[PDB]
């Protein structure tokens, strides 16, 4: 196989998140578990508020709440970035535009503890509306689907994404959260560097009907395309 890392992703692995958050000072954290499956591309996760009610919208949080678990085609094995910083992991940093309103910042560490992939995030949001649709709580919760365009960042040994969510508003037309991303490796080992491509990714959102707690239960297929 082209990377070490890429030996650790060949069967089922557990997934743990955390992340702290804090919104025009609106605080909350998720902890999330579940697991993936890289030959499939196949993520099953669920996500608590731990701090009781979240102020922001579970849809808004999805796509910073593990892209070491898409599936590459076998032509496609020397792009995969993100499998080869394993296990020592990555840093995957954000800004995330919503359009006419605020933005998240978020920065997050990738790596294994033990035999359990973790995913730690610190997100801060500025500039909000209190009663825009992310504060007001106004988009649809269900699905949404895109394209991550990834390019090397050969001066950082890393990569950087960029791509836009249209998250549906209720009984409206859509909010755009324009996403900015850059990936660094934690460790000193070699990584490997794409070509242009992008990951096809499909997340479906539903709720655990036990669930008592504020959730989201997220089912996701991430596939590397385009070359
Ligand atoms: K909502």
């Amino acid at each position: 196989m082209t990377s070490k890392g890429e030996e650790l992703f060949t069967g089922v692995v557990p997934i743990l998140v955390e992340l702290d958050g804090d919104v025009n000072g609106h605080k909350f954290s998720v902890s999330g578990e579940g697991e993936g499956d890289a030959t499939y591309g196949k993520l099953t996760l669920k996500f608590i508020c731990t701090t009781g009610k979240l102020p922001v919208p579970w849809p808004t949080l999805v796509t910073t709440l593990v892209q070491c678990f898409a599936r590459y085609p076998d032509h496609m094995k020397q792009h995969d970035f993100f499998k080869s910083a394993m296990p020592e992991g990555y840093v995957q940093e954000r800004t995330i535009f919503f359009k006419d309103d605020g933005n998240y910042k978020t920065r997050a560490e990738v790596k294994f503890e033990g035999d359990t992939l973790v995913n730690r995030i610190e997100l801060k949001g500025i500039d909000f509306k209190e009663d825009g649709n992310i504060l007001g709580h106004k988009l649809e919760y269900n699905y949404f689907s895109d394209n991550v365009y990834i390019t090397a960042d050969k001066q950082k040994n890393g990569i950087k994404a960029n791509f836009k969510i249209r998250h549906n508003i209720e009984d409206g037309g859509v909010q755009l959260a324009d996403h900015y991303q850059q990936n660094t490796p934690i460790g000193d080992g070699p990584v490997l560097l794409p070509d242009n491509h992008y990951l096809s990714t499909q997340s479906a959102l539903s709720k655990d009907p036990n669930e008592k707690r504020d959730h989201m239960v997220l089912l996701e297929f991430v596939t590397a395309a385009g070359i």
